[PDB]
């Protein structure tokens, strides 16, 4: 899921991780001689923006419908024991619901 | 949300499965040597995860400290009690973290010497 903007107790890791890796980032670059520190959070504020990873391990069989006919209302497996093949994949697929989207992050497949 | 877990078990019964599977058999036809369509025979396990990832938005006031920068002990840094010397700065971070790959990095800033 996904959640907007929502202010976060400054006691929270999390602001506290945050905090200091950005006053980190800060002296980093400062322009300054000398190391500066957080004199106040006035704000603190989280958004959590979330993925999901899908894990299928599946059995593919082939039909009989054509990578070339738009029509594929159906399409049974095959009939004769010649045209009929079989493989087994594990699949990774990172969706991210919101964003509307997906990936195939991993496909592995043996023929059989 | 579940900022970092291990991947449970999904019932087969899911919309996100169910569209995760159309959705890579889809792929796999795209890449498939075979001039046949193809579909899942069976799903025969399935698994999920979720990958969290929090944005921060801090409003920090800094202060500037004794210690340099090119200094090795940082345990003890007091803030300048020097009125010539005492210097402040406002800013607003924006920090993007993924608990789980453990990073952060600083999405943006924007400070103004006050």
């Amino acid at each position: 899921l996904v959640g907007g903007p929502m202010d976060a107790s400054v006691e929270e890791e999390g602001v506290r991780r945050a905090l200091d890796f950005a006053v980190g980032e800060y002296n980093k670059a400062s322009n300054d001689m000398y190391h500066s520190r957080a004199l106040q959070v006035v704000r603190a504020r989280k958004q959590i923006v979330a993925g999901v990873n899908y894990f299928l391990d599946v059995e593919l069989g082939r039909t009989t419908c054509t990578k070339t006919q738009p029509n594929l209302d159906n399409c049974p497996f095959h009939d004769q024991p010649h045209l009929k093949r079989k493989a087994f994949c594990s699949f990774q697929i990172y969706a991210v619901p919101w964003q509307g989207t997906m990936t195939l992050s991993k496909s592995t497949c043996q023929d059989a």
